[PDB]
């Protein structure tokens, strides 16, 4: 019952409004060699969508870190958006540094599959992952009654950029991958005499020739990854709530 | 460029073929009062998919403490199924318990939204998570190149189960969230009658009329979903490469 | 081009949300026995869209007077619409009393033609009539960058009335129009005999077959209506926003 | 339902016919760098369709002065047009000098929806307000039963008028709004840096950034917009069905 | 029913997957001047489809003496593939030498019209026999339930080369017709000066003139025809079940 | 491409007229509780189609013996046909005694897809072994210059029969199977407990637990199937061509 | 209904296979400068065709005469066609010198409209009379129960190659009308002076203006006209069965 | 290039306007048991329409005799129809006795596909003979130029007759036929078995199984219709012309 832009797939070409001007997707993003997550939420001055929009706040240097850009995006218009991260930035005490896209009309939303079921009015809390090369990466649906974790978003382009950069797949669970730990896997052979290569050179580690895997990643990465699971494991010593 | 389900929609009704038989859905599992998580994954004898399959195996019991039951898809036939369960319960040492269904053909993967960009031939890395009503509450579209963080998967079940009981929408990474920790938000009023009422009850912690929130959910609750992700944020102890 | 609903007929019959709560139209005034001034504007926290509603708010008892009730309508959602609403009466001093209807993705907009070339996102500041059956009365489209007269909206409503109680046509700037003042217009023969016989009754004052007149509204519905201009011309003892 | 030309879109293309010639809307009046209000009346020889055409005859000058020319429309022929301007002429003494089309076969009332429910075969009381580019900038569309109060399109042109020249948007009630009275809007900053530029230039008097206002309008051009509300308050000294 | 391609049509151009790397059909073997046959098998770690690899391979020799390469073909993955070819050598002790196309998804099987309906997500067993033209010279089609004779494919091959190079139609069981033995057919005149001709030429052994024959083929090329057939019929003396 | 009926189908009900009369099929051969094999050639009084009505009229006891009627079919008359058959007879000394379909204008072979690219106007050698439900279970397409090899039709019916009634599958080269020789194929498992049912039965003779077998087949059976296979084999001991 | 070609068109061009190899319509014949008269029957082998084959090649060089060539037609193949004319030469005595369309798939025969309702499968009796120039001159459909009148055929193309030379219409059963004879006619007057000319000319017998004839034949032609409908008259003094 | 009717077709049921008077036709004759010959020439007073005409009229009688009704066509009026058989009475001496339909406008031509290339305007010289179960039995087109032999048309209904009640099939120029003289000819066998107790019943004389016949027709049938044959060799002792 609904269309979406698929993994793979060059991310939807559009000029957006957002609170910071008119932008081009993915060109704004691709032109400067960034990835960027491009995220929606239901409604501006709604609640889970406020936690979501501190949570990545506040991990926005994480992203910028990586070289990966946040935008947000829901029907409400640029004024709300203002006037919303004004209300965030004086009462949580939090300033929201991205831009986020307005689209009064839902055209955005509806190219990018974010009208679900649950609502016709408001987006769902839809997730796009997308590379330097304008390449939708990953897709994430959360619904209106859920927020999202956003430690595993940043999990995920830390991992798809590693995998990228070290030509290799990453285990579930990884950094801590109950099989094979940080270890990163050697895409499967995918011919006879390939596979009969790789179990010649015993240059990996394997399960079998479909199996094989390194430790290529460095300490600094695996920490950083992990230090994101860490950190969504982790309970606040002091609130912001309570701050405020 | 492709067609999904959506969530808040029922889960299309089919009949499907598993290594476990041919199952009715989502009925099988509605009739039992069980969620399922249904996932994909390209290919049987490939590794983030082994990985992944361990990973889900070695927590079914925490999807059975909450009522849900898994089943897995890809497009490989019942017999290559069976025989890489065969090759994980001898080389890993753990034994898959739930069902995968084999759709050759992609009959079921294009119902589900599930042949992507990435591969023309094999699925992407989806998960549909679906209530004992048979409606689909979220869905994730992870790539071929990347493992899942399956403790998020409980998780959201986990937290989705609460805000269904307990009537709260949930807040971005909670139990963890930095504004208000483990509380649960009270759905915001829609109208300005019901805002001020609200706010003359006093009867929630409350940063304006529209984010109100106070704890509900009992301390077992908390617990086990900041377990899942302590649990995701712990390194092993152990390697099952390693023992193997 | 668009399409829209024309006067002379039923306004469309749709179920709104509004932020007093979800409404039908046009019934839920036709039950009341309310004519309604539907009327619209661009967005929540736009300037000449606050002096509108200001403007429409501080002139809401000559509106109950008549038995008139108001609705505005923009895309926003109602969480925009009670925070505006905050907002006018904290730093303006006025509260606004009626609903606004939120419409974020147009679908009521694009019924009523309130989307028009100016802006593919935000409604024109279009203003319907409706009668106590239902019926559209008339309808005006304002631009983005012009604020309405709501004095004239008034003196049209209370001139339909006052036409629909007398059976009489008014006769344009009515009451003070330049050839009869306030005096109303019998509606003109349309047959041959009819013609002649209005002629030969000798009844009322007239300028020939087609133009005859009288002055049957009461001095009191005569004075509220020009007291709407009066208004309209008169320079505001003291600005809103000098104790603003 | 039916449809309409749009707010923001040029004037629908067309050769008219008129009881001054044949031109071609809206080119003849943009090749004079003229504006040009196009109205409709249900017919010649009616009551209220005199009344208006008395109305807006008597403030024609107050509309060429404004660099505005008006130009009326019926279905009636030609013929019938100069013999109800002669009849005008003759018993209320007043001559209209502006031209009226022709359009008996509702063509032209059909391009420009101005055939509603009320009547199958005349056209409602509709005013189309076009600027020098040949945009439509404001719809009215009045009933039959109700003339239009003229002094409200001339104080719409001129704030158009106004508001284009002077880069400004213009309040309700403009000029005397309640809360800036003859004060003009500085449209809206839509970016954040926008919003913080606006405040921290500290160059216009303000409520909130989204709200600054100045006063650049001449005391001439506002005093005028004033004499439009006030002449149509004020009840005639005279009326013309007095001499006539 | 279902769309195949024709016996004479060229063998559909595509690029395939196989377990030996992406080929493109016809075009691989065309530009080697060799035959091909592709067969197809239902699915992988399946018993009559393992019998036939196992019997193509014992086969190999004999395909490769003609100048004729083997192509497999089912809706299982190149991996499933390998890890069968890996189980049938470790099993069986044979090593299957020639590539299978991996099909998931049934592309190429829809294109040869290998989807019957006896099942709706596994190919039937076809064998399509393809000329160095890349002509498609002899299409079968076998059931789930039952294996090829190979053998009798293997005759198709040397026949059909011994025919286009001898010029000669090859009678039914040749080499043992029971009319002309090994003999050789004669295409028939389609003119009746040709019959006539053909009959006065003396030249050829004849039953009437659409029937006449000779002996062309050499006795080797007989005798290894021969050979497949009493291969085909000779109950081998060491089964490979007992030598495993 | 062209259009066939698929193995699993129902034969397409159909009234033919053949040299024995109007038949209608399958019903002719399903009421009668007999299997047919239905085979075209392309032309009477051609020879590659002589040799092949003399070795089907010469194993014609050997189909009837399995409950098989043979049916044939071309694009010619029946008045043709029976002075092939005349023909036949007379030079041979073979009487045919089955049937041919006559199908001129080829209704009869366009819905069979017997009409391929190698010739426009006349059929190629095809197949179509029907059981006595009129279930097609295999189809055969032989070229125009290659006759078929009619002890692999007898084959392939017994085997069909065989398996069909001892619930099995008949492996590559039976009876001469070179891994299990006339043994016969247990359909594999397709859940894991009916794999670990089989395996833990200790019933069948096994390589895996997809793959077992057994040997079912009467003596008597077998070899008859082998009869069929030594015959096709064999140099016949006296060419009809000689008596003749 | 069926669709035929029409008196007066060109013959449709086609390329066909004969007995006598494939020639192309109607170009064979006009670039020999030749007519044609194509015919076709039922089929091969059956009664009513071989009288009329007979009587056509009995008639042969009374065509060749005419410079027109014959060719037949039947859905059967050139195979039969070439054993039925054996048959012919060989029980009856008489050689059939002239080709036989193969139509086997009636693609010829749809196109000229020879399969009637009474055979779905086997073509009508008709016959086509094509001039030089490659047009249909005339039609004839005679059933398969009806034999043919062959010298009607010479008759009807002597008669229009006489109309064609002469310029003249034949009148009906000519040379033996039983109005003017032999006489021809002229083509009638189209316009009142033509009549007026013709009959005041005096040139030819006439009843009136539209009908005047002469006899321009040369008593050679009438004559051997006459003798074909006197052979047709004419009992056989020996019939070809006697010595048969 | 044309749509007709077909031999073996009822003939197309419709209302006809006639110099009779309005029939309905199959019917009309079906009613009585008689055939009908319906024939259509291009135009009353024209010459070789004229001479037809006469030459039906003088073979009216021989068609009653034989219970065959004759009637006419062309796109005349039934005023010139009148008119045209006034003429022929008066000029000729020959009385018209049959019906001739008017279709100006064609409506019946194009039904009965009678409008050829020849002329887009009148029809070519049709003739159908219809029997008397109402179906079409054989089917002439003639040109205009050429009339037609009508005591051909008399050999065909007779024979055509004969033929139904004897049940046998009509040789080429019967009763003249030149293998079998007045014979008639046995439906030739459409099965073996037919043809087989065909040559044992040995009541025919025979050349073939398919080549039977009798001499079941009475001399004085034979003789009628060799007296129409006569008929048309003979020349005219006087020409109607002359006593013209």
């Amino acid at each position: 019952p609904g269309s979406i832009p698929l993994i793979g797939e060059r991310f939807p070409e559009m000029e957006v409004t957002t609170d910071h001007g008119v932008i081009k997707l993915p060109d704004h993003y691709v032109s400067q060699g960034k990835w960027f997550v491009l995220f929606s939420h239901p409604a501006d001055f709604t609640p889970v969508c406020t936690t979501e929009f501190v949570s990545f706040a506040r991990r926005y240097e994480d992203f910028q870190r990586l070289g990966v850009d946040l935008i947000g995006l829901s029907v409400d218009s640029v004024f709300s958006h203002i006037k919303w991260k004004e209300w965030i930035e004086r009462h949580i005490g939090v300033r929201i540094p991205f831009p986020i896209i307005a689209d009064p009309q839902g055209t955005v939303a509806r190219r990018l599959g974010l009208l679900h079921a649950e609502s016709a009015t408001h987006t769902v809390r839809g997730v796009f992952i997308v590379d330097a090369r304008g390449v939708i990466r990953t897709m994430l649906y959360y619904p209106m009654e859920l927020g999202r974790l956003v430690d595993e978003i940043l999990r995920i382009v830390k991992a798809l950029k590693l995998g990228d950069s070290l030509k290799r797949a990453v285990p579930a669970d990884w950094p801590n991958n109950e099989i094979i730990g940080e270890g990163l896997i050697v895409p499967p052979p995918t011919t006879e005499d390939q596979a009969r290569a790789r179990m010649e050179s015993g240059q990996y580690r394997s399960l079998d020739w479909w199996f094989c895997w390194d430790t290529p990643a460095s300490r600094d990465d695996v920490e950083e990854a992990r230090r994101y699971l860490r950190r969504a494991a982790e309970k606040p010593a002091k609130l912001l709530y309570e701050e405020a």
